[PDB]
């Protein structure tokens, strides 16, 4: 009925914008000159011109979409008419609209309707096409003539056909023509609720959802991504169970938006007092390291650091060759617990953004791969849903041991440049996976690897451990001694340590992990403590030449150069002294 055309072109054109020099005219030329189909306009942009548009958009987008996208095509064509041929319809699209509602609760009610929805996107099917609208002719003495299928509505997954025709008004033969037909690209993926809204019980809920035209390969799964959709079902038919709506839920996408550094941060807000309380001079980095550790104390005083230090960041990313391999990496094989990472695990999913995988892995992948089946005829969907979907996070792994044979050769790549190479010839794609390993193994007969060498002990491994900074074992604990206090420690007292605060358990990760706003580039003095530390412990094996295997910091004096300067990237912005003295001391420890 009532007709927004006017507002349209009015605005558009008219609206002022952030410089107060004219926009959505210059998208609209960077659109036509660059032969793309999408125009994305932010809604807070559009309620700062008219508010009326918002609700009559936004609740019934079903039906006003298409019309203003038809009515702005129009537009664009006398911009520059030779835009024809090239594209059919332009899309509209909104960003940020103020509906965010959680996949988890979803109300029934909010089929068709406009609204935006957080989560991670796990799993994705390869590019595909469809049929937008199919062009017919009827041959008889009473037709000769063409037609569109699907009239004022689209056509499904499965296409229909005859018996009767407008055109003549009879029953008969149709044939179809590619001449006349249109085409469209398709793609189907699947949001998974993030790992931090999953309550404690039950399991995350998922979302399938539908790529349309150029939002193809937009979005690739381990991302946490905003996407902003209409909802539908379709269902035709559904089988198997039961549980539950019974709808199949379509969400139909207009815009996707994977902005953002870390999102997951919980708050900051009054706690920047209080992590800044907690910077005070006072040793914080040894009681930091008493923190994680509680409560148990088993020869842990290295453990305890390279833990610490697992947590925390150092991503130098360069345009040329992106070097990183930061995040460390580390390795604890014991015998059964033993307390192994039955513990400290438990304590490293204290964290933002950590992803515990119990075993080799989880959903079929466990590092990532391609699938079968699953619904459905064949439908082959790419999924990776364990370390993959660490990105800017930890991956604590336990049992190491039980790894899957196919998977040991995936994680030489997402290890090394945390990239996956993937092509089953479903796709071929490079996946993210920035995440840092805490990984936990069992050896081969229990306790074994005192005399025998910490190879071979880990079973499938022979190389992997390589791309590991830090190796710890588990000591069988013969000489221990030390227990009266150190067990009794918790077993009645509360306190332990001097602190004795331990920076609780939530807000040491409300500042510790959930605060990287540092990025501590290590300088002067550093830089030559580590290098003649560098030169002495190479000349100290490449002295003797029964080539004593190098010691081997030829790659490592890399990820040290890492440790250290990002070990202390314990708010210390930009200071690095002697924090090296630590490193090198750890890694002098660790080479011998
Ligand atoms: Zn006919």
């Amino acid at each position: 009925q009532i007709d927004y055309r006017d507002v349209f072109i009015e605005f558009l054109t008219t609206f002022k914008g952030n410089n107060n020099q004219n926009k959505y005219i210059e998208r609209i030329n960077e659109l036509v000159a660059y032969r793309k189909k999408s125009l994305i306009i932010e809604f807070s942009d559009v309620l700062s011109f008219n508010e009326n548009l918002a609700y009559e958009i936004i609740n019934n987008t079903k039906i006003i979409l298409p019309i203003l996208e038809g009515a702005l095509y129009d537009h664009i064509l006398q911009l520059d008419p030779t835009y024809q041929r090239d594209i059919e319809k332009v899309h509209v699209r909104i960003v940020g609209i103020p509906r965010v509602i959680e996949l988890r609760k979803i109300r029934s009610t909010d089929i068709g309707k406009l609204i935006t929805i957080d989560g991670i996107l796990v799993k994705v099917t390869p590019v595909k096409e469809r049929i937008y609208k199919a062009t017919y002719k009827h041959i008889h003495p009473d037709c000769m003539q063409e037609f569109e299928w699907p009239e004022d509505e689209e056509m499904p997954e499965v296409l229909e056909m005859p018996t009767i025709c407008p055109k003549c008004g009879k029953p008969g033969q149709f044939r179809l023509i590619p001449e006349k037909t249109k085409l469209i690209d398709w793609q189907k993926a699947v949001i998974q609720e993030r790992p931090e809204e999953v309550p404690s019980g039950q399991l995350p809920r998922q979302l399938e959802i539908i790529l349309e035209d150029d939002l193809v390969d937009s979005a690739r799964p381990g991302d946490r991504v905003k996407v902003t959709g209409i909802l539908d079902i379709k269902q035709d038919s559904p089988v198997k169970r039961g549980s539950r709506a019974v709808f199949d839920i379509y969400m139909k996408v207009s815009s996707i938006e994977v902005s953002q550094k870390v999102l997951d941060e919980v708050i900051i807000s009054e706690e920047d007092e209080k992590k800044i309380k907690d910077l005070a001079k006072d040793p914080w980095i040894r009681d930091r390291i008493i923190s994680s550790i509680a409560p148990s104390i088993y020869g842990h005083w290295e453990l305890k650091e390279a833990l610490a230090l697992a947590l925390f960041g150092g991503v130098p990313k360069v345009l040329e060759d992106t070097r990183i391999r930061g995040d460390i990496h580390i390795l604890i094989i014991g015998d059964p617990g033993t307390a192994k990472s039955q513990m400290l695990q438990f304590i490293s999913r204290v964290a933002p953004r950590a992803v515990y995988t119990t075993g080799k892995g989880s959903t079929a992948a466990g590092l990532t791969a391609a699938v079968v089946r699953e619904k459905g005829t064949g439908e082959y969907y790419l999924e990776a849903g364990a370390l993959v979907l660490a990105d800017g996070g930890i991956a604590v792994i336990d049992e190491i041991d039980k790894m899957r044979d196919e998977d040991r050769v995936a994680i030489h790549e997402a290890m090394e440049q945390q990239t996956v190479s993937i092509a089953k010839a479903g796709i071929v794609a490079k996946l993210n996976a920035r995440a840092a390993v805490i990984a936990a193994g069992n050896p081969k007969f229990g306790r074994y690897i005192s005399e025998r060498p910490v190879s071979d002990n880990i079973n499938l491994p022979p190389t992997i451990l390589s791309r590991f900074d830090l190796i710890f074992i588990l000591k069988d604990q013969p000489g221990e001694q030390d227990r009266e206090l150190a067990n009794y420690i918790l077993d009645v007292h509360s306190g332990k340590s001097t602190k004795n605060i331990i920076d609780i358990d939530t807000l040491r990760k409300y500042i510790a992990y959930a605060r990287k706003y540092v990025t501590p580039k290590i300088t002067s003095e550093a830089k030559n403590l580590i290098t003649d530390f560098f030169v002495e412990m190479r000349k100290k094996s490449s002295e003797t030449p029964d080539s004593p295997i190098l010691i081997t910091p030829r790659q490592l004096e890399a990820l040290i150069r890492i440790s250290e300067a990002y070990a202390k990237m314990a708010l210390k912005a930009e200071v690095t002294r002697e924090d090296a003295e630590r490193a090198i001391n750890i890694m002098r420890l660790f080479l011998e």
